[PDB]
């Protein structure tokens, strides 16, 4: 009837409008200037004893919203042709805390999904190449880059570096990215394994206090 | 005698040595030796001023064959494992003109199709290690590589390396190259979108400049 | 009782992996990684070709009718895992393969997980090895030799013109997946895929006819 197109764009558009007024309307458990602030407090010192101190002090402030220490592990990361390591500590649909970081030297394509996200480097070095540009930028410890929501960069780390990171959006808009280079490149279904087991924990930690302080 | 295999195969080789006898024997708008040197001239000048004169040279003496200002943006390239970013001026079904490059350090592998493709350093480094050699070699602003047909080779490009490229051939057998990484890692289908839409642009244009001589 | 149906496959799969696991603890190997790893640590001082030549001269010296000859020996590219370099196969069995490993250009990556264990004595260049559950990685020089041992998984980073020897031990058919992956969903070289598969029936081809010399 030419008619029936605009009225499906109409409902997607429907349906954005709806997650965007709700992820403006929702409360969230951090911001990224808390993380931001709390990982260039610790920017000085070295970054193990910086991701103990910022540990300590995120299940200080937001108890029951940071994994424990039995339930912290390093797993390996491959993604847009890069690769490294993260450490998972909190993680719910809308907002997730990890701390990141390569003892190699790699690079690739940052990602495009619905979320923001933060990263306060605690050591090394950080370049991100913008999209439209013919010129990248080096970030150093106690910088933050902000992948914006929409928007794709390359992005660029040397041996060693390490950082904080928070994202917030909608959080399974990434999930296909994080696994890609893993369905299509390493094979290593371990590390998948231990991926998906990590953010149920911190999914079912978060469900569980929900329900305890509701009743 | 099987019938129907043989018919196949004497059926695309017959349609192999088609594509060859129309390959060479087409008129072409550009040539290698002519993009090589256009670029080599502005060779010592900085890379944008270089981009600036090369368009213009490009399309004072070839017009109606360049795409507009209007029409010109730079789109992020994955694929072989590298990440670089292209601004195509010219494309085709035999040829294509554009400004390839990388402002990050990145290398993979260099693919493998039925098109010769050279690359003319505007800056930057560009080491090439060819196939079956254990030795690489590495090539400064002024060079020009030529990724000759059905070779493939391993490239590697330092932080802000730009050069202009020319590909001629059969330009639809680099495609699945071109997007394969954009599938199966990166998963940025927005810049896959950008991607269709200047090369749909330039074979509009092509068209265009087709009908408009006729009448 | 669909659980009956699950807990027999389980049983099965957990059969035929005793069995293929008492198989690989129960046989006889052509080569061990002590003896490619001393050996080219032997040669680790001399050009990494001039090490190249002298070693393969030293294997077929010792193991012959188990290497291939000069007229089967060619380099094919090896796209895996995110990281690209060069291969030259000498001997390979469903259990056993021993070849020539190295890059002349800066690459890194995973470097898969498999049921194999994997050494790597290096002739020329740095390694650097970062182990799994780790923050720090590991640089080493020619003379060392790396174990990537059986189900762990690391990150391999090389620097241009880094070459060395490499023996493998185990399930080899567990690796072809990580070995092709790249080919498939990003180089798109088929043709170099068509090259790997063929030193590798090469090098199957020469193990089954030793075998049967062996026998009459
Ligand atoms: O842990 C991650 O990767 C950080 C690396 N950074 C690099 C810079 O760009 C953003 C991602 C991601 C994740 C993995 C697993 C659970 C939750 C999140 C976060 C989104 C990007 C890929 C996967
Ligand atoms: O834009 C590009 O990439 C140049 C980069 N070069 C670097 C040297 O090796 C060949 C590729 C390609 C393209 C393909 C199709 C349309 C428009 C552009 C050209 C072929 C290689 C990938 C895709
Ligand atoms: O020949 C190879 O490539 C060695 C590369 N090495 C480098 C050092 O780390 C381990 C892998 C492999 C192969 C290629 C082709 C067919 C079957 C196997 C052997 C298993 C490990 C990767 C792929
Ligand atoms: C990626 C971690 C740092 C590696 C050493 C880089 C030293 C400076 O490198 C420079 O960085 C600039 C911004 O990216 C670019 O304009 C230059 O192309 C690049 O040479």
């Amino acid at each position: 009837l030419g008619l029936r197109a605009v009225l499906v764009v109409a409902g997607l558009a429907v349906l954005l409008q709806l997650i965007r007024g709700w992820l403006s309307s929702k409360s969230y458990v951090f911001n990224r200037e808390e993380i931001a602030r709390l990982a260039k407090e610790h920017s000085g010192l070295d970054y193990e004893v910086a991701f103990s101190k910022i540990i300590v002090e995120l299940r200080k402030k937001h108890p029951g919203h940071i994994l424990q220490d039995e339930d912290l592990q390093w797993v390996f990361v491959n993604a847009g042709g890069w690769m490294g390591s993260m450490c998972l500590l909190h993680a719910s649909l809308t907002e997730y805390v990890l701390l990141f970081g390569t003892a190699v030297d790699t690079g690739g394509h940052s990602g495009r999904y619905w979320a923001e996200i933060s990263d306060t480097i605690l050591s090394g070095t950080f370049r991100q190449w913008k999209e439209g540009t013919t010129k990248s930028e080096i970030f150093y410890p106690g910088d933050t880059i902000v992948h914006e929501v929409g928007e794709a960069t390359s992005v660029q780390w040397s041996s060693g570096t390490w950082m904080v990171e928070y994202g917030r959006g909608f959080i399974p808009s990434t999930l296909a990215f994080a696994l890609a280079d893993t369905i299509f490149s390493t094979q290593d279904f371990l590390t998948l394994f231990y991926t998906v087991k990590v953010y149920s924990k911190a999914l079912l930690l978060e469900a569980s206090t929900h329900l305890s302080q509701l009743g």
